């Protein structure tokens, strides 16, 4: 049984996925503007393009759903919850609720966090590095860009997630806070490479991974037993 509930914890998460991409989807034309600002009115000179043939779709859907992601995370977030504790770890139920919105709250914050510090941070280390600004005019591709904003909007909004996920691990015994201070060195590859992934450059590799690191640290230093 422990099996079947997987399978049917996973398609309540999926469907409601399926939800949260459908109304988005009228919302993208929306989305995508916002996603433009921080560029649109830092470096007016900055020219972005669809090098595509036709394809301002492909920018709209991929969009559609990372941020679909987002709003569907409140329900995405109670179905993995409800599938650990009291399920499996934890047990009393008053200590699930106030998971359900730390967690839900800690999904914008996460989200916040990228779209308003890091990727504005980037940008300044991508092509706000000294009077380059010959080197970079009608050069610029929405596509590059675009696709390094959302993936890096989303990989912070989960990201986030680490410590209070791990944090019920602990407090519930299956990892202890001395067990990561000897995982501290591995988990630095970790973050360098979830920050190669979606980052061009080094600057911006190292750039986002620090704050993951940093608040991984948190979560050990909440380690309080």
């Amino acid at each position: 049984e422990h099996l079947r509930e997987l399978r049917y914890r996973l398609i309540i998460s999926i469907i409601a996925f399926l939800i949260g991409s459908g109304i988005a989807f009228y919302f993208a034309k929306y989305v995508f503007e916002i996603l433009k600002e921080p560029i649109l009115k830092s470096y007016p000179e900055v020219e972005l393009i669809t090098l595509s043939p036709t394809e301002p779709l492909f920018i709209l859907i991929k969009i559609s759903l990372a941020v679909g992601f987002i709003i569907a995370s409140p329900v995405i977030l109670y179905q993995f919850w409800r599938f650990i504790e009291p399920a499996l770890y934890s047990h009393e139920k008053r200590a699930f609720i106030p998971l359900l919105l730390g967690s839900i709250l800690l999904f914008m914050l996460g989200a916040l966090f990228a779209y308003f510090i890091v990727l504005p941070l980037a940008l300044k280390f991508l092509l706000g590095l000294g009077f380059t600004q010959l080197l970079a005019t009608p050069y610029l591709s929405v596509d590059m860009y675009i696709s390094f904003v959302l993936k890096l909007v989303v990989a912070f909004g989960i990201a986030f997630e680490m410590p209070i996920v791990l944090y019920v691990l602990q407090k519930a015994g299956v990892i202890t806070p001395e067990q990561l201070a000897s995982f501290r060195k591995y988990f630095i590859v970790i973050a360098f490479v979830i920050g190669a992934i979606i980052a061009p450059d080094v600057s911006t590799q190292v750039l986002m991974a620090i704050p993951l690191l940093l608040l991984y640290e948190i979560s050990i230093f909440l380690g309080k037993l």
